[PDB]
């Protein structure tokens, strides 16, 4: 039985470029986490308590995704390489602008997964494409959800009254089309 | 015992013009269904999740009405004739305009039932008038409900804040005067 | 952030040919729905109440699949285009012939999904292949089920006694190999 | 306050021809009752226990309809006139022939109600048409049910095995399309 790079028994070797792509993607998930933390703080500073609670939870969820990926590398007997994490953006001129960054962050997270997916397909790594499939499925829902929150905030057209209503929706857990 | 046109034992023959009118009315119910589906999509595209849920349910209900009519023809030993279904309208400039189409669609559905009713009366078909009576009763309630939703949307006068409030009413199931 | 064709924030553009293929597939699902409605009526006209109940439920399920696809287009920020729906077939010489059409309809539905799948793969649209994967999985079960019902009806060899027994199986909810 | 023919306070006089038609219709209901009793006995004599139980219940139900009509005459302050009741038919060459008589009896019962209905309309007796409306509604269901039982018996094509299966359906309470 062969030994994998992390020292565990190796079911099948992984291409080093694919390994690097997964390690980099873990950093994307972690960066999404700290970005949602920054967004939760921005919302709390403006008394948007529902948005604060929503993004506080999204930050924890993105961290969970990152750990899920680290567990996949363990399962494949590959080394993890936890990287330096950049500071998040922390300033926005409006909630609409913040929600635009959040949507783009979600879409960028999917693009990163898609790039790993294509690399796995090029290397005939079916374990990895199967691993990523439910994560892309979840990204579709997250993109649908963030398009909903962004579009609803934009519909408010900067009216504080409408933003307070939406803020209360989020505090109540009404965060998608349903 | 006589055989009806659909092959079952025939309790009493039905005038062919009345039969044609019922078959055409089934198409009206089906067209209302796909129209409410189109309206549910229009609302979902604009993050009006409560309106989306309302019209998604109305579409299923209109389909149920259509099937209810097909069952009446079976019970009368008459043939069904499921027809080509036109594409629904799919574009509106505002929610107020969409709600106007919905109300008119509901009133037009009642007019179709009324036209079948008059034909049954001309032919002394008491089974059919008795069959239609509760459906007209339901139409009164649906017309009252759609007048309520349309009037409430018009009261909002295009203010996104008021439309978000009404949208949340609909998601909560607050869809008529009560 | 870019705007998609249906006006929502766009996570990633979709190839227009793939979009057309999905819109056409929605029509296939809707056509399967009205076909199963027609089959339910044919069975009701011949007092095959179990087959009537089975196909009445299949019609509602196929409609649900169609709506599921419309929701995917919403989630991808693509326009829906609900199309004219052809009249279903409504005449069969025997239950065995009707069940043959039903099986072929199910297999044709899968072929349509497979054609969309191949187009998504040609365009590297992983969101779409992930979206379709569970639907193909469900098609395998539906094909297995319709092969079971068709084969059991054919085994009956046109004997009304055996067809009454199978009819009662279906009314009881015994609709697959289990 | 005026006194009605049965001695109670009279809300509105009833045309004597309409009164005669209602009294005659009560005899039709009673005759349907004893006919279903005769049919229940014919089935019991041939060990068709499910058909026996079904018709035993139908006989009691038809009697209940008759009493319901006598109560309407009381409520209208009209005299009842319980009439001589003819002997029922008691001989049939087959279950299919018996079921044909039963269906025709049900349709003939509706025709009698329709004839009373038309007379009430000619006399602008809205109390009577309102009274009859739910009864016609019930007749539609009974006609649908007897068309189902007759058609299913005819499908059996005289095969004792299929008739035993249907007999067991009826004993279990499976007596309509559902
Ligand atoms: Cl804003
Ligand atoms: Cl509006
Ligand atoms: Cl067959
Ligand atoms: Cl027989
Ligand atoms: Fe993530
Ligand atoms: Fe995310
Ligand atoms: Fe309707
Ligand atoms: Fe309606
Ligand atoms: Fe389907
Ligand atoms: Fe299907
Ligand atoms: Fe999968
Ligand atoms: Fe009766
Ligand atoms: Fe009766
Ligand atoms: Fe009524």
């Amino acid at each position: 039985v062969a030994q994998g790079p992390n020292g565990r028994a190796l079911a099948e070797s992984m291409n080093p470029d694919l390994l690097s792509a997964i390690q980099q993607h873990i950093s994307i998930e972690r960066y999404a986490s700290v970005t949602y933390l920054a967004m939760s703080i921005w919302c709390a500073e403006r008394e948007l308590a529902g948005f604060y609670q929503f993004f506080d939870g999204e930050a924890k969820d993105e961290q969970s995704h990152a750990v899920h990926f680290t567990q996949y590398l363990i399962a494949r007997s590959q080394s993890n390489d936890l990287q330096t994490l950049d500071a998040p953006r922390q300033n926005w001129d409006s909630l609409a602008s913040l929600m635009a960054t959040a949507f783009q962050m979600e879409a960028d997270t999917t693009s990163s997964i898609q790039s790993v997916y294509a690399l796995a397909e090029r290397n005939s790594d079916t374990r990895t494409t199967v691993f990523l499939d439910p994560l892309i499925e979840a990204q579709i829902q997250s993109e649908d959800q963030f398009a909903y929150l962004l579009g609803r905030v934009k519909f408010a057209n900067g009216d504080p009254t409408a933003l307070l209503v939406i803020d209360n929706e989020l505090r109540a857990g009404q965060t998608q089309r349903g």
